[PDB]
């Protein structure tokens, strides 16, 4: 197995507690395993003290539930207690000109409620996290954050882009900048932005949206110091994705070599936040080497931002055939194309012609890759490319994944693509006939697997990329389809909220007004990128007073 980034003593000790808890509880009422890895040490006790008592308490071959809860109450501060509520300095309950293009007053007022939830998601690490970080798995960060919500008690990487799009609508550019400052601090420390700001995430990244967050903020604020600070960190992240295990080389039929990226977690064990579920998932493998490959493919699917999906399974829907490190993903390489486009822009506005030139050349190269490696004329969409081996290889047609995913349409987001009329029409036709267009939005896949990144679910980021892309074209049919999807998506979210008073992580887009589920954890509410896409969609499209419920 390739590189592994070690975790901390605290995390491996909290995994011990986690194992004891799940062994001691009944299956019917077991707590969210991740909440044990989110504990912190209760002052004044040291790790050495607490572990010593834990060794004594478990010095018998199960621990009674009552004794375990007493122990956890005694020596730890609960999950989330070191993540304090923070009032955003830029939050305003009813901003002047907020969603002024929304004529339907019922829509506008519900959107103000959604906007109001930014307060709920706004947090800051406690002083103890900064003073003595070794007592927390929550990492210290320089600025307040926006979290996804519920069990996600920490900032996440790619979520923050769609959060920022909503923050812009919400007139919260100080909070928006704070997110990017926090993610830039992680790149500076680790070399990449972590999956999330927890010690058990230092081994991997997530879809690389940081350059897009910096671009969207600067495009409004013209904060020149931000771009000056961002450029070397974006260059560092760019090298991270274009080197080592993340870099792959695919030669096409005309013999041109294409440099592309894959996901690759630097981890080959159970994820500490899911330790027992991951062990259970791997229980059928006979050899430790098989377990390690699988655990790395699992952690790599977490790096994809899309854990989990038939998309990453060699033999779907068999979860044990997860093979994420073998996939050259469409959406990942869209984001790297976007990085090249953003970095060329920033280097131009900062006055660096040579750097701008270098990244125009790069984006031009990856544009070629999309036309040759990913595109499929017959399917009218872009397909993930599955590696033949681990070493450069030659493109084979049978290695495109012909299965149908919302991510297959991610490249429509890119301007060189959505500016191409005759390409856009082919993609429109493919999307219309794909079966991904459902009553509430775009299905993330067509296979009902039991996993959350599969049918019947749809997901805010994937809606936004397709809607923005189609909506940027000049093709009337694309623009009308984009608006229709946006309004179905808004409506379903409005209907879910009337029943639950919450915004959900994912929707069951096969049915209007239903939230989605699946996967190893219960449906979560908040919800960062879901709120952001609702607000961004309403800003773009408004809601005419005549159209309604």
């Amino acid at each position: 197995s390739g590189p592994v980034v070690a975790t901390t003593k605290l995390v491996t000790f909290l995994q011990r507690v986690q194992h004891t808890a799940l062994r001691s509880y009944p299956k019917k009422q077991t707590p969210d395993p991740k909440s044990y890895i989110d504990l912190s040490l209760k002052r004044p006790y040291s790790l050495s003290t607490i572990e010593s008592a834990f060794d004594d308490l478990t010095s018998e071959s199960p621990v009674p539930v009552e004794t375990l809860e007493k122990f956890v109450k005694e020596y730890f501060d609960g999950a989330g207690e070191d993540l304090l509520h923070h009032e955003p300095v830029d939050f305003v309950s009813d901003p002047s000109g907020f969603l002024s293009n929304v004529e339907n007053e019922e829509v506008r007022e519900w959107a103000r409620e959604v906007h109001g939830l930014w307060r709920n998601l706004s947090c800051r690490v406690s002083d103890s996290v900064r003073e003595s970080a070794d007592r927390h798995t929550l990492l210290p960060l320089p600025e307040p954050v926006i979290i996804p919500g519920s069990r996600f008690r920490e900032v996440y990487y790619w979520d923050s882009y769609w959060v920022i799009k909503g923050l812009m609508t919400s007139q919260m550019f100080t909070t928006a900048k704070g997110l990017v400052t926090n993610l830039m601090s992680l790149v500076e420390t680790y070399g990449y932005a972590l999956n999330g700001a927890r010690a058990y995430y230092t081994n991997r990244s997530q879809p690389p949206l940081l350059s897009s967050m910096v671009y969207e903020i600067y495009n409004v604020t013209k904060d020149e110091e931000l771009v000056r600070k961002a450029i070397p960190l974006l260059l560092k992240e760019y090298e991270f994705w274009n080197s080592g295990k993340h870099k792959v080389v695919i030669r096409d039929a005309n013999g041109y070599d294409h440099v592309l990226s894959r996901y690759y977690a630097m981890w080959n064990k159970p994820r500490p936040e899911s330790s027992v579920f991951d062990e259970e998932s791997a229980s059928g493998f006979s050899t430790m080497l098989e377990k390690q490959r699988f655990h790395r493919d699992i952690a790599t699917a977490a790096e994809s931002g899309c854990a989990f999906s038939t998309r990453w399974m060699r033999d779907p829907p068999n979860f044990t055939t997860m093979a994420t490190t073998s996939v050259v993903p469409v959406d990942l390489n869209v984001f790297l194309l976007k990085m090249e486009l953003d970095i060329a822009f920033m280097m131009k506005v900062s006055g660096d012609q040579n750097g701008s030139d270098r990244f125009v050349k790069a984006s031009k190269a990856r544009e070629k890759a999309f036309q040759t490696v990913f595109w499929n004329e017959k399917a009218g969409q872009w397909l993930d490319y599955w590696l033949s081996s681990s070493e450069s290889e030659t493109w084979k047609a049978e290695n495109q994944n012909t299965n149908v995913f919302a991510s297959n349409f991610a490249p429509i987001w890119i301007n060189s693509i959505n500016s191409d009329e005759n390409l856009v029409k082919k993609v429109v036709t493919a999307l219309k006939n794909s079966g991904l267009i459902a009553p509430a939005g775009i299905l993330t896949s067509l296979t009902n697997s039991g996993q959350q990144w599969d049918s019947p679910n749809g997901w805010a980021p994937q809606q936004e990329m397709i809607v923005t892309g189609l909506g940027r074209s000049s093709v009337k049919e694309a623009k009308e389809m984009a608006e229709d999807i946006a309004r179905r998506w808004i409506k379903s979210n409005y209907l879910v909220y009337k029943k639950s008073g919450t915004i959900h992580e994912k929707l069951k887009v096969t049915e209007l007004g239903e939230y989605g589920g699946g996967g190893e954890y219960m449906p979560q509410t908040g919800f960062g990128w879901s709120n952001g896409v609702i607000l961004a969609f309403l800003e773009e499209y408004g809601w005419p007073s005549h159209l309604s419920i």
